[PDB]
């Protein structure tokens, strides 16, 4: 079974509405808020915050520069969810397919962000994407603590 899944939910200090705003409509702000991790988010096709938009990421993992091109496969405004499909990039040297879902819970008094990965490894030997999940969690923490009082 080359297929895998990972799920991590974290509680956040900041407004879930703003977190989803960023992930849906203003993804480029992550370069500002997590500049060690994300160097560029560049829209290639479509419009920010729409299904089918195509986005290019310049990012760094363990000090090494990587790129990905993703398509926004799905949006659910009611559940504050967005689904990214990796279509090109460094990850495709390890994974045949890779999808990342970000979903924000803005009830009740606590807000949280859940990251879900669905992937298929090219080979049985390929590592599970723990390092990427740590990355996504770090980005989350960088957003929630950006320019705090
Ligand atoms: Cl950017
Ligand atoms: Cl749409």
């Amino acid at each position: 079974d080359l297929s895998g899944k990972m799920v991590k939910q974290v509680e956040i200090l900041s407004d879930g509405i703003v977190f989803y705003e960023i992930f849906r409509y203003r993804l480029y702000l992550i370069s500002e808020m997590s500049p060690v991790n994300i160097q560029g988010v560049d829209l290639l096709e479509g419009n920010w915050g729409t299904v089918g938009s195509v986005i290019f990421f310049k990012y760094t993992i363990d000090g090494k520069e990587k790129t990905a091109k993703d398509i926004v496969e799905a949006i659910d405004e009611e559940t504050k969810s967005v689904t990214f499909k990796i279509v090109e990039g460094d990850l495709m040297e390890l994974y045949k397919t890779f999808i990342i879902i970000v979903q924000v819970d803005t009830k009740g008094e606590h807000n949280s962000v859940t990251w879900t990965f669905h992937y298929e490894k090219l080979k049985e030997d390929v590592e599970e994407p723990n390092t990427l999940m740590n990355f996504c969690i770090e980005i989350t923490k960088d957003i929630e603590t950006y320019h705090l009082k």
